[PDB]
């Protein structure tokens, strides 16, 4: 009985195993425009992934994962609201059964159809196993999507999704350039918040772009043939694999922009 996103064992029932459920900086949040405060002391995001590897691609069972070398100062996140600099180790997606669900984060109130996550950690800690110990650990780059046109960046990866199919199939996934996922503008909204999937923990400096992507129809089609179950096991659609958003509590939203 692990959990996962069932009416059994899914968000509201998390707590049990991972208390911090009910933390003090739970992720993630709706974002209120209106209240977020205009940080003008805020950088802009550098986002710099020309030298990103990308390795394989992976189902877990609660999403797929596309990793990568995070052995060497690659792919790395700085600048924005960070000190310091923090290396890419993988990025997923979170996606609904319909279009009109599927985000983590909403936009005063919104859902987009699915979110993407580029995870990356602070190099001051060494690894991601050590980083997610500690407040100032991770930074999330966190992207919506909304189902309209293609996104042409995304397309190696819907073609590869049926060779992983079930939870623990895996994939080579090679030279795949996730500078191909970036809207045009880095504009963000930014706060303290913790993993969106147990254990919860409370490491992460969020930062969600404004500007959502466009997927089409298809592509998130193909996302929703995936399953939560391994090779052998009934079938279970990989859908509405989210969290909903968390009291926001002691914490004020900061925005790059406007
Ligand atoms: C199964 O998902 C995960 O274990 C996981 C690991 C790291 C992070 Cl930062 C995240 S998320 N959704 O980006 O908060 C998710
Ligand atoms: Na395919
Ligand atoms: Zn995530």
């Amino acid at each position: 009985h692990h959990w996962g996103y069932g009416k059994h064992n899914g968000p509201e029932h998390w707590h049990k195993d991972f208390p911090i459920a009910k933390g003090e900086r739970q992720s993630p949040v709706d974002i209120d425009t209106h209240t977020a405060k205009y940080d003008p002391s805020l950088k802009p995001l550098s986002v710099s992934y020309d030298q990103a590897t990308s390795l394989r691609i992976l189902n877990n069972g609660h999403a797929f994962n596309v990793e990568f070398d995070d052995s060497q100062d690659k792919a790395v996140l700085k600048g924005g609201p960070l000190d310091g600099t923090y290396r890419l180790i993988q990025f997923h997606f979170h996606w609904g059964s319909l279009d009109g669900q599927g985000s983590e984060h909403t936009v005063d109130k919104k859902k987009y159809a699915a979110e993407l996550h580029l995870v990356h950690w602070n190099t001051k800690y060494g690894d991601f196993g050590k980083a997610v110990q500690q407040p100032d650990g991770l930074a999330v780059l966190g992207i919506f999507l909304k189902v309209g046109s293609a996104k042409p960046g995304l397309q190696k990866v819907v073609d590869v999704l049926d060779s992983i199919k079930t939870k623990g199939k895996s994939a080579d996934f090679t030279n795949f350039d996730p500078r191909g996922l970036l809207p045009e503008s880095l504009d963000y909204w930014t706060y303290p918040g913790s993993l969106t999937t147990p254990p919860l923990l409370e490491c992460v400096t969020w930062i969600v772009l404004k500007e959502p992507i466009s997927v089409s129809s298809e592509q998130v089609l193909k996302f929703r043939k995936l399953n939560f179950n391994g090779e052998g096991e009934p079938e279970e659609l990989m859908v509405d694999n989210w969290r909903p958003a968390q009291p926001l509590k002691n914490r004020q939203i900061k925005a790059s922009f406007k």
